[PDB]
Formats: C-alpha cells, sequence, structure tokens
C-alpha cells in the first residue's frame, strides 16, 4: 500500500531498471516508452497496485518483450505471465510492491494508457462526445462509426486531441 508519492518515485527508479531478453543481450527500455494509468495517472490519493504500460517497438517483440523481461537491481516474481500483459509481484527496500506490466503497440501505446486510467464512468463519457461525431478511441486507435479507421496518433495528446475532443488533465478523469 504506497502512496502517490512514493509510487511517482518509484516509476522514477524502475524508468531506468526494465529491460528485455533478446538474442542473449538486455536491451533497456527508453524512458520515452513509458505512461502512467489508473489511479497513478490521476494524481490520486492512494494507489492499491501500479499498473505500468510498456511500449513494444517491433512486432515480434510485443510477444518476446513481455516474456522475456528481467529486473536488474530490484527483487521480483512472475505469478500471472501471459503475452500482452504479465502479473508479477517485486519486493523493493526489503518490502513487497505490486507491479502489472501489460503491453501495448505502438498505435495503442498512447489510446490505451489513456484509456487505461479511465475510469468506467469517465471512458462512457468520453464516447458520448465523440459518438456526436462518430469516433471511438481504445487500445487499438481511434474508430469511426463501428470499423478502426486510421488516425495519426503520437505521443498521447494526439489521440484525444485528434478526436476533437475536450482535453482535460489526467487528474480530471472521473
Amino acid at each position: 500500500m504506497l502512496t502517490l508519492i512514493q509510487g511517482k518515485k518509484i516509476v522514477n527508479h524502475l524508468r531506468s531498471r526494465l529491460a528485455f531478453e533478446y538474442n542473449g543481450q538486455l536491451i533497456k527500455i527508453l524512458s520515452k516508452n513509458i505512461v502512467a494509468v489508473g489511479s497513478l495517472r490521476r494524481e490520486e490519493k492512494m494507489l492499491n497496485d501500479v499498473d505500468l504500460l510498456i511500449i513494444v517497438p517491433e512486432k515480434k517483440l510485443l510477444k518476446h518483450v513481455l516474456p522475456n523481461i528481467r529486473i536488474k537491481g530490484l527483487s521480483f516474481s512472475v505469478k500471472v505471465c501471459g503475452e500482452r500483459k504479465c502479473v508479477l509481484f517485486i519486493e523493493w527496500e526489503k518490502k513487497t510492491y505490486q507491479l502489472d506490466l501489460f503491453t501495448a503497440l505502438a498505435e495503442e501505446k498512447p489510446y490505451a494508457i489513456f484509456h487505461f486510467t479511465g475510469p468506467v464512468s469517465y471512458l462512457i463519457r468520453i464516447r458520448a462526445a465523440l459518438k456526436k461525431k462518430n469516433y471511438k478511441l481504445n487500445q487499438y486507435g481511434l474508430f469511426k462509426n463501428q470499423t478502426l479507421v486510421p488516425l495519426k496518433i503520437t505521443t498521447e495528446k494526439e489521440l484525444i486531441k485528434e478526436l476533437g475532443f475536450t482535453y482535460r488533465i489526467p487528474k480530471k478523469r472521473l
């Protein structure tokens, strides 16, 4: 049970302590590919769990990075690991901290993290304003009507700005 402040420090250390195993060598993940989700992204007071979104560049790497991801400096434990989502408990500073790692393609990296935090009430309202124009968004990109229509989205803000929706601060996502 760590606070938003403690986890903020946590992500800082994690930012330089997360890498994948490809070709026998440890490939570190650029700090530019790290986004916060859930309450941690909504500057919430306390957070029960810390959901981190990893950006997988290559296609195969998506199912390569998650399964071959080692941690240096911190103690981790894998309990429920899959392909796109992995559950592992890591202990740091002689204490245990819950850390859930989930990967998303470069296309859903901005969209998924944004639609990660939500919550449901915030997500449902989001679609309402977009529905007026016939646009949808979620770990995949911007959809038109009911089919994935390719939209240009870079970084993260582009996903919302592109839809022409009123951009709101992460803390204002309720």
